[PDB]
């Protein structure tokens, strides 16, 4: 190597963008991508009041130092300039707007090394401590000079530009945003080819907003103790076959990130180990899976709504399916009715009579989650049936547990009801529901005895995530987290291809779940009383590719 | 000048010690046979061999400057001497003990200490000493990686006296052979355990390895974005229980924890970390979490906790009366099964308004849900013979003809019976996972008291995983516990904190009596647990 100035000096930029109005941005029908969160500024300030989990990560950031690795910093900087060779500071650079929008109690920036960029200005203009420089040039003879650990281009969008197109930049620490603002300052449109991300924060809510840290990085374009780690892997060949292979390269993306720590990682995570150690089985008449059993999904529902961003989902039907199982209802047709057709298949003549439910009519999928939700032991007559105060009320008696004896260890919702298993058009896939309270905060375990990763389980995360928010609420608790057991995981072989492609896609923040505040009673909700607000999503993906 | 020789020359032990012939206490030194007439005590352990291949071949070329910089300036010296492999020492009866065709152990600098023969007999590259002071003189002059003390007794015996073993590289054979010669009592002060494998079966044993470390005392531009997302993880406020973590100094003293024992005390040690303080019914306090999984591989070993005593009669006794169907809590009372008696009494049945069962009648619990599902109960004397769903008979046709099936569960969570039963099941459901002959097994747990509970609950699931493998003509693989809440009681703390700082020995195996074939066929006498090593009994109260 040439040694760039980029690298000897180690210049990163690091910058907050929001989403940006855009003539309503499309609406709808809107696509996305990286430079969907493109927003700086407006009228010299932030476009938004306080977003304070950006500022701390922003202070963090650029205030960490590392004593130990300065010697191997100062020696490549003395090299670099052909040169032999207080408490170590980051050097920090600012715009003179982007200074002059900061509040004087702020400035100068703590632990670190303050420089503003003006020809307007001169250090006479300044009381502060503060180096002023009115080239880019002048910079770099600064950093030459300075004792620091690294310098952080800290904005505004003039500067951002220019240190860009001198290539300048070593990596962009980048927060998305992901609510929209009115903006008139915009950071330049990254070069996909110039840089690519290599990490991915998980997603956090701060001050009614969700955001996320991604970091873009430039392209080419006791010792002792590590030896037993080693010995410790002597018999590490029977998952260094990756029995399946489907070849590195089909993930270059995937395999190129260096932290995936957004929480969308849990669900391509266990598609990427079924694809690479799945076993491979039957299934029906040739159809063909690979399979594993047993994972665990954790989501934080305080923090996000964990709507998939890897392919876009629509909620409409499922949340339609929850509230006509909270009806107790078995009749496909009220589904058909509001087009829904999740049950379609399900409760055809032929369907029914390949389940020998010969003596059943079309769409009376019999006694499933509905009916057992409200009704379990009762005896399943037709869908047309009242079934007013027979069976068990599980619904309302989880509610009653969870509002008066909030520490029990029997709050479970059942589905998996052995006597009705043949009258069920199938048999359930989500087997129980468990919840769990403290200090005012309800989380959820759901067992699902067979998931279909490709298409049921992005659906199955939303719907057991909706439910959580609206049994909170009818109990007066905040959502913490939603638990998802996956007993039998299956990838369908036809669904191969698409995932790859969908395993490649960076995910974007996740979206939030608004649910109407006057529902006080788990009965009371209609489809109006459900928002799904910032949904930022990769194009839509069908998973056969065939029909 | 503060510097052993041992660190300077690096050098290891290397050994493999079985247990030794004749309630019996166990410890460390419960591993010591070396050897039986002048040959291993065992007939071949493919996988201890491996392992000592791996660990006495492999060299670090990149870490061996910075070696050749601490030995030369020891030796008042400078240079290499006036491919880099490692040293093996071997007594020269442990040099004769090896089949010919191993000789010269491949890739490394054989040595041989004997004080009889000389270079005569001997090539060059395989040299030969007199004493183990010029043993190293020889290292002073040499190009090595490191020194690998390879026994026999005698050696092991005389390096270890003469303090010169920076680590010992301990596999542990869990099962008895006649034996000769043993490894020397290591003193707990002189080494001490950093790490503990994962535990395998080879060659019809189980064995793990673990490390003795000699007593102290006695891209980088990634590692920064790593610290970039934690900048939000809470210090000493999310270790937010005074549990005084420096009261686990051994279980915190250990780098590699492998050993899937460390499943179950790693849960422990994250409910007393970061457990939520709760009430319960029983109105002890708890600690409590909500949702993990752990795995076992019945493949490898079956997993008996192996850092405290347990005993199984009973928990077989519970299942065999539960595949029977029986709900008759004074049939375990006849055996000594003592499981559900408070479950029976009449005070018990009284407050869970059962004002008219019979005293020990438990209702249509377990055993009435897996044969009887949906049939109405009466009473535990009752023939419900051909009445209600038949489960356990279904998950066996099931796993037999159609074992690809993701329907194959038993639930005992009867949502109708749950009020009519003496408690509810804390054991929602099993489902069971069929490939290339191989049966896996989730149980559900609703309710865990970890630390009394859950380390018979393992045993159990383990067991009937076994059975239901066996009589299906398949091979067990995993055991998978799935718990929901997760809780450890505050009266068994103090309990808890002195089994974490317990290592665990390798696992123990099941046998079954193999003629049994049907699931209704097994009786106490079928089961056998083979080379159950352990410490001593805790009581958790
Ligand atoms: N969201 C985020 O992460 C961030 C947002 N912001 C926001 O961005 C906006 C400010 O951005 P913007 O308007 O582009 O202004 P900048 O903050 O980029 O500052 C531009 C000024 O800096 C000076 N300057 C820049 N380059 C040079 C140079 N090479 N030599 C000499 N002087 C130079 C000049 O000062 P002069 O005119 O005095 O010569 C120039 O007018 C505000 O809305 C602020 O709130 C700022 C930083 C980060
Ligand atoms: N389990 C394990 O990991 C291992 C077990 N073994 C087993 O142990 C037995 C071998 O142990 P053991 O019988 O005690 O024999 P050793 O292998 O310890 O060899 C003893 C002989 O080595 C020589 N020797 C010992 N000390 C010195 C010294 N200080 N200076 C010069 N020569 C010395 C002498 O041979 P001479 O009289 O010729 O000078 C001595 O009689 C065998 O049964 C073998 O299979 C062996 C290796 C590993
Ligand atoms: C937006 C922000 C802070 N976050 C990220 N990730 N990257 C940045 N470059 N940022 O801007 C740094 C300069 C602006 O500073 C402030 C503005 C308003 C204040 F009230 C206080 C401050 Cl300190
Ligand atoms: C027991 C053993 C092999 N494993 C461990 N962990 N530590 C040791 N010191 N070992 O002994 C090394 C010398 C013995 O070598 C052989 C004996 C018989 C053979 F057929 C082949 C060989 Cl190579
Ligand atoms: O909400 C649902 C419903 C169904 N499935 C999938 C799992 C299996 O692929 C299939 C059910 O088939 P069985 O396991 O019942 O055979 O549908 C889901 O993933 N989620
Ligand atoms: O095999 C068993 C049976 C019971 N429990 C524990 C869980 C709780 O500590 C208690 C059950 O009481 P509830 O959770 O149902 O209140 O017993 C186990 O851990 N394992």
């Amino acid at each position: 190597m040439m040694e760039q100035v980029c690298d000897v000096f180690d210049i990163y930029a690091i910058c907050a963008c929001c989403k940006v109005e855009s003539k309503n941005e499309g609406k709808k029908n809107e696509v996305f991508n990286n430079y969907t969160f493109r927003g700086l500024g407006n009228k010299g300030v932030l476009p938004w009041k306080c977003i304070s989990l950006d500022m701390k990560y922003f202070r963090a950031v650029t205030t960490y130092v590392n004593e130990s690795k300065y010697e191997k910093l100062k020696y490549k900087r003395c090299k670099y300039l052909n040169k032999e060779t207080k408490k170590l500071q980051n050097v920090v650079v600012m715009g003179r707007t982007n200074w002059e929008s900061i509040p004087k109690k702020f400035k100068p920036l703590s632990n670190r090394i303050n420089v503003i960029l003006s020809r307007t200005l001169k250090k006479e203009d300044f009381d502060e401590d503060v180096y002023i420089i009115n080239k880019v040039e002048d910079l770099i003879v600064l950093l030459g000079k300075l004792n620091y650990y690294k310098c952080f281009i800290l904005g505004g969008s003039v500067v951002y530009q220019e240190f860009l197109e001198k290539k300048l930049i070593k990596k962009i620490y980048f927060t998305r945003i992901n609510s929209t603002y009115e903006c008139d300052v915009f950071f330049p449109e990254i070069n996909e080819n110039e840089y690519q991300i290599i990490s991915v924060s998980d997603v956090y809510t701060s001050n009614n907003t969700t955001l996320d840290f991604i970091i873009y990085k430039k392209t080419n374009n006791d010792d002792e103790e590590e030896d037993d780690f080693v010995y410790f892997n002597f018999n590490k060949e029977k998952e260094e076959k990756n029995k399946n292979s489907i070849h590195p390269n089909d993930f270059q993306i995937y395999n190129s990130l260096k932290y995936k720590y957004h929480p969308e990682y849990q669900y391509l995570n266990i598609i990427y180990d079924i694809m690479m150690n799945g076993n491979k089985q039957s299934d029906r008449t040739g159809v063909g899976v690979l399979s594993k059993f047993g994972y665990i999904m954790k989501f934080d529902l305080s923090q996000y709504f964990p709507l998939l961003t890897t392919k876009k989902l629509f909620l409409r039907g499922i949340i339609e399916e929850l509230l006509w199982f909270i009806r107790g209802e078995t009749n496909g047709n009220t589904l058909l009715n509001k087009n829904v057709r999740i049950w379609e298949a399900n409760g055809t003549r032929e369907f029914l009579d390949n389940r020998k439910l010969f003596h059943r009519e079309v769409n009376d999928l019999g006694p499933i989650y509905g009916f057992q939700w409200r009704h379990f032991g009762a005896e399943y007559t037709n869908m047309y049936d009242n079934y007013e105060n027979k069976g068990v009320d599980q619904l309302k008696n989880i509610i009653n547990l969870i509002k008066n004896d909030p520490t029990s260890r029997r709050i479970l919702l059942c589905a998996w009801n052995v006597k009705d298993l043949d009258q069920m058009a199938l048999p359930p896939c989500h087997i129980l529901c468990q919840f769990y309270v403290f200090d005012g905060k309800l989380s959820c375990i759901m067992y699902q005895r067979s998931c279909d990763l490709g298409l049921g389980v992005p659906f199955n995360i939303a719907s057991y995530s909706i439910f959580t928010h609206m049994i909170a609420q009818v109990c007066n608790l905040q959502p913490a987290q939603f638990i998802h057991v996956l007993g039998n995981a299956h990838v369908y072989n036809n669904h191969i291809d698409s995932l790859k492609i969908q395993l490649n896609r960076i995910p974007y923040p996740f979206p939030t779940l608004k649910l109407n505040p006057d529902i006080k009673n788990i009965e009371d909700f209609t489809i109006s009383d459900f928002t799904i607000q910032n949904y930022v999503h990769h194009e839509k993906i069908s998973m056969d590719m065939a029909a």
